[PDB]
């Protein structure tokens, strides 16, 4: 099976920055390997390999894309932007493949959006249209990444008439192309029918365009990333920089609740990252202590 590889440009707004300072790069390059990590499963059935080739961080002095009010607006306004930035033939290193904004404007507390994001579906090799938006609120917007590229690779919810076919009727919302703030089980992060719309995509020659290798793209952690980011740390990606795990809630791992303020504990009911210290032995995988 022919080796696929999506060359990504990232951008990171004025706000991601304000909010991540020099930990930024970092953190989006940790991020960007967890959405990696995702597309080389076994599950999704294609060796699609998820590679940045280009990083960019904005001002404050960039003018950049015109990132809200909603986020229907912020992705026709990102797409229309992230085209001054591409090149006529993929053989210029800095042609990319897709793009993808990381904001954290509170777009989907005004507007309405899929996870915490926005995409078309079915772009990889349309350069007018191959992009994507995430409103960022911790490690796990790798997820929502994920997810956004999944519509990307013309993949549906798993929740569609089509995906109810070929799930089977005992599946569960444990992947990444659930319309829910997903929990994805590692062993399984795609469902059969997101293995299937990306396996026809590839095979009708819909990613004709990812079959060049990039010479030098930017190198992913391989370690896990809460071993890049405790729990604490976690925490203060979610809320802010006051903000304290709340270790003291069970089971380990389903949910990543943090401080507040009397005094109180908050959670986005996302888990805690992979590979966070639960147990003497034991760090989380997909919201378990094992
Ligand atoms: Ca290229
Ligand atoms: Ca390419
Ligand atoms: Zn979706």
């Amino acid at each position: 099976s022919l080796s696929r590889f999506v060359e990504t440009l990232v951008v990171a707004d004025d706000k991601m920055a304000a909010f991540h300072g020099a930990g930024l790069k970092r953190y989006l390059l940790t991020v960007m390997a967890a959405a990696a990590k995702a597309f080389k499963h076994p599950s999704i059935r294609n060796p699609v390999s998820l590679v940045v080739t280009r990083l960019v961080i904005l001002g404050s002095g960039e003018e950049g894309p015109q990132v809200g009010p909603s986020a229907a607006q912020t992705l026709r306004s990102f797409c229309a932007w992230q085209r001054g930035l591409n090149t006529p033939e993929d053989s210029d290193p800095d042609h990319f493949d897709t793009a993808i904004l990381f904001t954290r404007q509170d777009l989907c507390g005004v507007s309405t959006c899929d996870t915490l994001g926005m995409a078309d579906v079915g772009t990889v090799c349309d350069p007018a249209r191959s992009c994507a938006i995430v409103e960022d609120d911790g490690l796990q917007s790798a997820f929502t990444a994920a997810h956004q590229l999944g519509h990307v690779f013309n993949m549906l919810h798993d929740n569609s008439k089509p995906c109810i076919s070929l799930n089977g009727p005992l599946s569960t919302s444990r992947h990444v192309m659930a319309p829910v703030m997903a929990h994805v089980d590692p062993e399984e992060p795609w469902s059969p029918c997101s293995a299937r719309f990306i396996t026809d995509f590839l095979d009708n020659g819909y990613g004709h365009c990812l079959l060049d290798k990039p010479e030098a793209p930017l190198h992913l952690p391989v370690t896990f990333p809460g071993k890049d980011y405790d729990a604490d740390r976690q925490c203060q990606l979610t809320f802010g920089p006051d903000s304290r795990h709340c270790p003291q809630l069970p089971p380990p791992c389903a949910a990543l609740w943090c401080s507040g303020h009397h005094a109180m504990c908050q959670t986005k009911h996302s888990p805690w990252a992979d590979g966070t210290p639960c147990g003497p032995a034991q760090a989380c995988m997909g919201g378990r202590c094992l």
